[PDB]
């Protein structure tokens, strides 16, 4: 049940493919007509072979869905579907006596309940974080039955809550993986530069199993590092290593082969090293002032606009951001699949990583907070060794209230207790305190390392001309980071620059908006909204939006709109200026 | 806002056809990103003509839906859809000064919010009862804008609640009608035999408007009845008329032309006269002992299985019940459209009329009770002059608890206060107190005129053989009425009589079940479940159920299964026996 | 092999329900990659149990379609589908040796190839006529396999050809029925009044089998008719019977029970008696001058607009025609299912019955002619005992050419050789010889008993005003019969009477058109186009047509448009005038 670090480097076997499925809007497979749990629900996966008896379902003859994937793009009937879909997989696995076996879900939105061979393994909430179950002693010989009850109903108390500006993609949205482990295994580990220290690698390792006291070697061959330690009675060891690694940058995204070997287990990784801090209004990477030439990205695929999960999806999306001139991507509004973060790391993109504490979260609900903090912990735990991540984001466009501030302050404190190195951010919002004077007056700012916020001057707030007659002031010397900006346009839809949703309007907006950006004191980064048009049930203009947010600089079909080249040109200028 | 009696006989103009629609799962047209109501939502029906400004919707270029109808069968994407769909209609109407105009909805499931020309008229809950709004002084010249926000999300506190065995058909499911009235009009009236009195017609009439004190004439030309009264200061008058009408029966469903004429209004109706009472275990129609040779029917169409609304739909369904040998139909589990009740009345079918107080209603919720009692009142108010209705049903398969009993007792008392003539029923459930001994031990029975209940011996409770080894006893001498019984089968699916869901199993079940029925003391009626296969999201056997309850004696494609003729044969015997 | 009269009255077993199907556009199940027919294709119906061998199909685990029905309305993917769909059904049947068994198809559009237990039974072309195969010797014990390859590709040489104004509904569109016969059975018979004779019933009976020479008795008990004859060695016998039947009329559609008994077979029927002839410009029914107050009707269902096949469908459609005031229905453009003709027979509608010799048939193709003549023969053979049919129509809107005239003259001669009683028609077209003067100048008229033609003054030919100013003349004294007229409208779409496709334009058109009809010399009948909106792939106005011909006086959803009441009022007047 605890998280497993670096699943892809383990002895893995995929369960992906096409699974049997039952769409169950009234949850008949779980509740009887008295609304009570009952024995003989769909978790038993009883093939309906003996028709002298009555049952009301049969996985064996029902329809398939692809796993991994959202269900919404797989059948017209499931486009809007919010509720329960049952998934069922049969598999065999020969597990040598003494070896251990874990079932890992990359993500399931939103609620997953999991059974193996009719026995409940457990339950998960949160649609974008991984979870696993040990099945070592539950695996049978011959056919095993895996049943997953997936529900994506929107809940007021959930994280996210009943309103958000993206599609409610339900299903087993990321790979399902069997992981074989030795009886005592390296479960988790951390290897990164010490805070603000180009010359000191620090880290720790955590074993799980009955043989917790072991010698461990941390091996970084290219650095001629070979450090041996011994774990304590809890299976834990730490280390400090003086070294001079070549530091990762967007221009040279250097990664090192890192090998961990205990007496009973071994795992290899690719890990880069960098320092990150603010100094006044400056963002310093490896002690050098940088500008975050960024773009925002949802976890949604080119062309068919389903939930992204593969290296293919990531490489295409990031290849567009590369052509745009970016050294930075904001992955909104939740943890993305690990392939996306890894491809950003290898290709040279700094990353903003976020949890979906989005809009009107139930700040007074203690279960809601525990959910948000669990997603925070899981986000950091999975990716703590990804040096390209420099900002953890704890919220996006949340309304001001005392309970909200308390909620978010506790998340910010928790984040810092988990990771003293990376910057803490959150998408705040702007105000126009007096005509023409724009600022960010949000008490949340005091808990953040950057003045990060969304603003839509020239789209939601005025026509494009308004960019020309506003200026920005901030009452603190922290780097200013505009985490969203921009406007909508349909690729191939042309007209006057005054006509909204034409490419020409969006282009004119970006020209005047960039001019405004150039006047902002302390500006250190921009991640305009957004790289690719994406699905949203709040975008209803027929033939223009058609259930897509159209603020992409690239269409959902991979076409660069006119405004793409306005931002590209400015990012080219910023690249030269920050050399 | 008060109900209008006999809408079809008024000066009516249809608004049916195809309306503009916006599917809005996150209710963006109603709530902003702070989850607050906002000015400029979709109720304003602003055509998106000026694209120099931003808006996120446009009825004028969006997709159509048919009105009336469920949305589920109209688009694959809407099959399972639970949530909000906006409907918009433009119309003109020339209303002579001084005349009044009402907007009548036959039904909208589940919640309707209605605007005219951007102004909210009001809101309705309950998916099967009519409601109207006066628009006399809101109608403009030229184009008028009617916007209806329809939501069919299942609510725990709603009536019905989050679980039921039929499809959640959302939409404007019955005709939308403009009704023109004189300035003071006959709004409501009642004309029926006095309780247990073949020779006394009683009734009342209710005017609405400023000229409430008027002479009124009740005219029944075939009976040579011409009774003149005067209304009181509240617009109310009553009457008692000694007369010898030919009494309505299933064999001779006699209706009389009834004309009401006040000084300012007039309306004609077709009304029949009959007495109905129990005497011990006997049901007496016009003092004659009858058997209710019935069949249950959902409000769902032949062939395409959408929500039924027209005389065409009713005539086809009732023509099947006629061929089956029925003199009675149970219209489950909610008030059906008025065309169905009228066609039953004209063709000669006694009727059981029901409200959807079904399964796990929230008995302790005072809003829930007020909803249930309002639906009860509206059900009786619409159809109080339909002499073929002899049973009002207040519940179906509700679990035993003190709060439930209090809830249902209040409904039963309310029903009797509204209608002293018709019988009060409810589908109770059976118990097997000792092996082979079946009875109905439910305290609700004390408040009902009949021992009405569902039982599924040979389908849910045992195989068909169990019918042969059980018997029934009842501790009170009230007529026994089995409101559901039977089993499932796919038309065209054949095999051994031991194989469930074959026609042969269903046939064998009905043979043994009818033999069991013939042994029941006090049996006075049966409405087996069901006439036609119907949609249910709780029926998941692939290729057999496919989201249909298969307990029809007729398939959803109009095909008579083998079991149809078993019940037909018994009903033929009962017809002879009760001559 | 030959047609069987009155299938419904035989010992029938339905094979309807849901069948396994395979969509096969490239006909992989029939042709190999050299485009050669191969054996081992899909007609073998080999369940794919042994996966150590290679096979490219499996009926056993493939998708279902309803039989009977078009495929087009059953799946979105099959909406436009033109090509091959394979259908498969398993059944058991116990046949006592000596008894015979036939497989009857009410209709399959367009080409059907049929196999039983892997052996080809034969082939049929023509989408609207029934066909039979004897399977007496091919029936096996246990599971029998019936496979039908159905193809509705449009062919230039087909009847109809590659262009027509209705949907290409493919599939097994009418019931599939097993018919058990004695070894020598009554295959066909004819019982009708002799030409122009109110007192002489003439007829013949045709036996089939090895004992064709038998005593036959024809009983009409209500008429006290008992006639015994003996068939010849060819199985044939004729009879002449003096009687005085009550003559069938639309107002009193009298039918008699007719019983035929041979030594080894017997069959009952319901048959009515009437005379029909022209007299100058008069049509006389039972010697009485009548007007054919008609409406045209396609074989398409109310509400969901699939292919009609059942008594339910027929009754709904014809109940609309009854309310419209019709005594006559034109069933276009092909033979309708037998339920429609029988319901028109019992409800009191005279019938025009037609074969799809429509538009640009290949007049020079000898196979095309034999196909048309076979459909003619089959149409008349099936319904020759339906006294409500008074017109056989051999064509609709065919271009004038010498070869077309020869083709149609041969059909007309064949029709007359098969039926000396009923009238011969065909939908001709009009022309404007001189400005403002319309007539029918088609040499086909010489071969018809009526001057029957389609005209669209006010819709295709001018605006509605043109109806007010044109005059008509005809150079022969045969009854004039307008077989189509009218215009399109969307129900619920209102505007100026000058705006085409509004109900008001259509209403204004019918008012002016009806007045035009009153001055057409010789007019004896009208069947306006059309009763119900119907599917056509030539009707592309979005939101108005949406792939429907909108010329219905009733919408596809059963709603009477304004123009319905214009024609109803004229038919009310004609009913009084012709009393
Ligand atoms: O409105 C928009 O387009 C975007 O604006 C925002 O500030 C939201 O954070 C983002 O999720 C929306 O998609
Ligand atoms: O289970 C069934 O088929 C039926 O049984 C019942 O008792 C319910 O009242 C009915 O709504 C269900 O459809
Ligand atoms: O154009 C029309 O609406 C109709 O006109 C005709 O003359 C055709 O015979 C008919 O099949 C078409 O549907
Ligand atoms: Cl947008
Ligand atoms: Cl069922
Ligand atoms: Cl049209």
């Amino acid at each position: 049940a605890p998280q497993i670090m670096n699943v892809s480097a383990r002895q893995t076997t995929s369960l992906d493919g096409q699974w049997k499925t039952i769409v169950d809007p009234f949850e008949n497979g779980y509740y009887d007509y008295r609304l009570k749990p009952y024995d003989g629900g769909y978790a038993q996966d009883k093939t309906y072979s003996d028709k002298t008896k009555l049952q009301e379902y049969d996985f064996e003859t029902d329809k398939l869905l692809f796993v991994p994937g959202d269900w919404n793009t797989q059948r017209p009937q499931l486009y809007y579907y919010e509720g329960t879909v049952w998934y069922r997989k049969h598999f065999e696995y020969s597990l040598q006596p003494g070896k251990r076996l874990f079932l890992n879900f990359g993500a399931v939105n939103y609620e997953a309940i999991v059974w193996l061979n009719g026995k409940r393994l457990g339950r998960h909430i949160g649609g974008f974080t991984p979870f696993n179950f040990e099945i070592t002693n539950l695996l049978k010989e011959g056919t095993n039955s895996l049943v997953v009850k997936v529900d994506n109903k929107r809940l007021p108390e959930a994280v996210p809550t009943v309103n958000a500006d993206w599609w409610n993609f339900g299903g087993i949205t990321r790979p399902v993986t069997l992981i074989e482990m030795p009886a005592t295994y390296i479960r988790d580990y951390y290897v990164q530069l010490a805070k603000d220290d180009k010359n000191m690698i620090e880290g720790w390792v955590q074993l799980e199993g009955s043989d917790k006291e072991q010698k461990i070697t941390l091996d970084i061959p290219e650095l001629k590092v070979k450090k041996e330690v011994t774990t304590d009675a809890n299976g834990y060891a730490s280390f400090l290593i003086k070294s001079k690694p070549i530091l990762w940058t967007p221009e040279n995204p250097k990664l090192y082969a890192v090998n961990l070997a205990s007496e009973t287990d071994k795992v290899s990784d690719e890990i880069g090293f960098r320092t990150i801090r603010t100094e006044g209004i400056k963002i310093l990477l490896n002690d050098k002032e940088i500008f975050c030439r960024g773009i925002s990205i949802h976890e949604e695929t080119p062309y068919y606009s389903g939930r992204a999960y593969s290296k293919d999806h990531a490489h295409t999306l990031l290849s567009w951001a590369k052509e745009l001139g970016c050294n930075f991507v904001r992955l909104a509004h939740y943890p993305h699949n690990e392939e996306m973060v890894r491809e950003a790391e290898r290709m040279g993109f700094l990353v903003w990583s976020e949890i979906p504490v989005y809009w009107t979260i139930h700040w007074e609900n203690k279960d809601t907070y525990q959910n948000a903090e669990q997603q925070l912990c899981d986000m950091i735990a999975r990716d703590k060794n990804r040096c390209n991540i420099i900002i953890w984001s704890i919220a996006n466009e949340t309304p001001h209230s005392k309970t909200r501030l308390t909620f978010l302050s506790n998340l910010a404190n928790k984040a810092r207790s988990l990771d003293s190195v990376r910057l803490i951010g959150a998408a705040m919002e702007k105000e126009e305190v007096q005509p023409g004077v724009l600022t960010v007056n949000d008490p949340l700012g005091e808990l953040l390392d950057i003045i990060s916020f969304n603003e839509y001057v020239g789209w939601y707030d005025g026509d494009s001309e308004k960019c020309d007659r506003v200026n920005w002031t901030f009452d603190t010397q922290k780097p200013v980071f505009i985490s969203e900006l921009g406007g909508g346009a349909l690729y191939g839809h042309h007209g006057s620059p005054k006509e909204r949703f034409t490419e020409e309007y969006q282009e004119d907006l970006y020209i005047r908006h960039v001019n405004m950006l150039k006047r902002i004191p302390g500006l250190a980064g921009t991640t305009p909204w957004i790289l690719k048009d994406f699905r949203s049930p709040r975008r209803h203009v027929p033939e223009i939006q058609d259930d897509f947010n159209r603020k992409g600089l690239v269409s959902d079909k991979g076409q660069k709109k006119k405004a793409f080249f306005v931002l590209q040109k400015w990012y080219k200028e910023l690249t030269e200026a920050y050399k």
